[PDB]
């Protein structure tokens, strides 16, 4: 039934947010980016590319409050999807993109790689929840809200997670980062060395096999010069680093 490989970017070629890699900046907002990326993809999938919007990481980061966690100090993916069904999320693109209602306000940075941007630091104060759209944005903040029908956990089962992506689109997941992960360039990541750094929340958008090693296709939010153009592959089928244990998703409401 299920194909040996699947790639959401190939299944939905008219949904450009699936290909897009974000940058959370010097802020611990991975929990929010995993959600809003997967939500942006599912809205485009749900509407067969008639609605293709970047949902605002800023709106979720600043307006969820204690229910999600503590903003730029980290949070909880399951509770971010719940906020999408309760208060909804407005649109907004990348830092200084002037795209959408509330584009990201935290500037980009270099995540364990060399580049022209400033290196990422630990300067994460959560910006204020400003329920106003960017000047000149036509819909009001209320009208630009996109709502979820539901949110739910996917079971810790390889086949259920694949089936969920295959039918409903990309999901949010979470796994434990060990220090050898920071140096990922290519291939299928498997933890071999280094201490535990913390939990990280990402967007899973497919699967495959590389040199006999089954993997998940994952979007990171550390900009494009990290890893494999911003994506990585991680070992699939063994709950490696907990990758199969914290998967969450949800279905958009229409309009
Ligand atoms: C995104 C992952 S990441 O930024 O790319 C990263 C990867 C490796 C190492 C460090 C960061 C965020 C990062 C949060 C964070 C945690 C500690 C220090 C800095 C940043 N990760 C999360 O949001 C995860 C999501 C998750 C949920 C469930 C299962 C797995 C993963 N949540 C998380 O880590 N939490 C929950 C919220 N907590 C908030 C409490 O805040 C703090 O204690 C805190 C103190 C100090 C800092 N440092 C700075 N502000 N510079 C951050 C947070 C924390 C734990």
């Amino acid at each position: 039934k299920l194909p040996a490989s699947f790639d959401a970017r190939e299944q939905w070629p008219q949904c450009p947010t699936i290909k897009e890699i974000r940058d959370q900046g010097s802020c611990g907002s991975c929990w929010a980016f995993g959600a809003v990326e997967a939500i942006s993809d599912r809205i485009c999938i749900h509407t067969n590319a008639h609605v293709s919007v970047e949902v605002s990481a800023e709106d979720l980061l600043t307006c969820c409050g204690s229910m999600c966690g503590d903003g730029c100090n980290g949070g909880y993916p399951a509770e971010a999807w719940n906020f999408w069904t309760r208060k909804g999320l407005v649109s907004g693109g990348l830092y200084e993109s002037h795209v959408g209602c509330r584009p990201y306000s935290i500037p980009p940075c270099e995540h364990h790689v060399n580049g022209s941007r400033p290196p990422c630091t630990g300067e994460g104060d959560t910006p204020k929840c400003s329920k106003i759209c960017e000047p000149g944005y036509s819909p009001t903040y209320k009208q630009d809200k996109h709502y979820g029908y539901n949110s739910y956990s996917v079971s810790n089962s390889e086949k259920d997670i694949m089936a969920e992506i295959y039918k409903n689109g990309p999901v949010e997941g979470a796994f434990s980062v060990y220090s050898d992960f920071l140096l990922y360039k290519s291939g299928v990541y498997q933890h071999v060395t280094g201490e535990m750094m913390g939990g990280h929340a990402i967007r899973i958008l497919g699967w495959g096999v590389e040199n006999g090693t089954p993997y998940w296709l994952v979007a990171n939010s550390w900009n494009t010069d990290w890893g494999d153009n911003g994506f990585f592959k991680i070992l699939r089928g063994q709950d490696h680093c907990g990758i199969e244990s914290e998967v969450v998703a949800g279905i958009p409401r229409t309009d």
